[PDB]
């Protein structure tokens, strides 16, 4: 837990001194806002935070940036594809009329010319040199040498909630009813992936969890009540990022990201819902019940998806069981050795 600490302040003596990468992805975001509400399919599309052209998916390399699109799409019509719970067709009752196919709205067609456009936009810049790749994260750009962004275009709907997430988001005993009641009048957005198949995108509630997460109100804002919820939250993603570089050659953990430890973390919160359970001095307690409940979520192949709780991350047909317990391997290893792959 000492151990910790010494790794949770290195990230910040990364994260926080002076690095021109945010003026560069700054001038080229603003470009590309701005030749893409030229286009009428576009003509709404913005950042779905101002001020915050800066999001770090990976939390060691912060020279990987982030960023999303939306484009609000009024009376949208939804429909759940194969009883899946997570995944949608999306159809209408109109700008986007050049991307459909019948009643359904085809995401391919839709990145396609949000792609092309990009294309287009970014041999303007004689400032930056600037290259697209091809993919395999709708764009990715390059910028100078250095610098990547990851840009990512979402349908946004203002209506309520689609009915598969009405049990979900259990913060009842935790941040509290009134404020679940707050977060779901928020807006819902849809981003592509399987057939022309959408599913919910929730980065902007988790963000706002994060910043306000105790059931005290003045949770870490004075000496007194400092907690280890966000710490506990980076040192997740630390162990899984560093796992996934030590193995990126190699195929057993490619089908892991960020967000389930970011989903298996927000049940923890629930299951531990005082801010007493979270004191800035057990720290590595905390993390290591963090670690131990992510480890019993991959054995059992059960980690309800925290905003859709029917849905399992975990399931044996969307992750094969063959790599869950590669994935135990590793980390049960890193926990017995007070975790040596944070150097
Ligand atoms: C990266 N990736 C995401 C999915 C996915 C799939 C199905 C699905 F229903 C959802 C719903 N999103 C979340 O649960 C979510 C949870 C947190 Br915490 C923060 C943001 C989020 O968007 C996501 C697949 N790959
Ligand atoms: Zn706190």
């Amino acid at each position: 837990a000492s151990k910790l600490r010494a790794v949770l302040e290195k990230l910040k003596l990364s994260r926080d001194d002076i690095s021109t990468a945010a003026g560069m992805v700054k001038g080229v975001v603003d470009h590309l806002l701005l030749r893409l509400k030229c286009d009428s399919a576009f003509r709404g599309v913005g950042l779905l935070n101002t001020g915050s052209y800066y999001e770090h998916v990976k939390i060691s390399a912060p020279n990987e940036f982030d960023v999303m699109f939306k484009l609000e799409v009024p009376r949208i019509q939804l429909e759940e594809y194969s009883n899946t719970r997570a995944y949608y067709f999306v159809k209408f009752k109109n700008p986007l009329s050049q991307f459909l196919e019948g009643e359904i709205l085809s995401a391919s067609k839709m990145l396609s010319k949000f792609r092309k456009i990009i294309k287009e936009e970014i041999n303007d810049i004689k400032d930056t040199d600037v290259i697209m790749k091809r993919k395999r994260p709708a764009v990715t750009l390059l910028i100078s040498e250095k610098i990547s962004v990851d840009i990512t275009l979402a349908l946004e709907s203002k209506s309520s909630w689609p009915a598969s997430t009405q049990e979900g988001l259990r913060i009842q005993n935790w941040l509290s009813a009134k404020v679940r009641k707050q977060l779901r009048l928020k807006p819902f957005y849809l981003v592509p992936k399987h057939e022309e198949t959408w599913r919910l995108s929730f980065s902007h509630i988790e963000k706002e969890i994060l910043n306000n997460h105790g059931k005290s109100k003045t949770c870490c804002e004075n000496k007194e009540e400092k907690c280890c919820r966000k710490d506990c939250l980076k040192l997740m993603k630390y162990l899984l990022e560093q796992l996934k570089e030590r193995f990126k050659d190699k195929k057993h953990l490619d089908k892991f990201s960020s967000y389930h430890v970011k989903t298996a973390f927000f049940h923890v919160c629930t299951q531990n819902p005082q801010d007493s359970q979270w004191d800035r001095k057990d720290l590595g307690l905390c993390f290591d019940n963090c670690v131990t409940y992510f480890l019993q979520c991959l054995r059992t192949e059960k980690l309800e998806n925290y905003f859709i709780p029917e849905f399992n991350l975990f399931s044996s047909n969307l992750i094969d069981k063959r790599s869950k317990e590669f994935l135990t391997k590793q980390i049960e290893y890193e926990r017995n050795n007070e975790f040596p792959v944070f150097d």
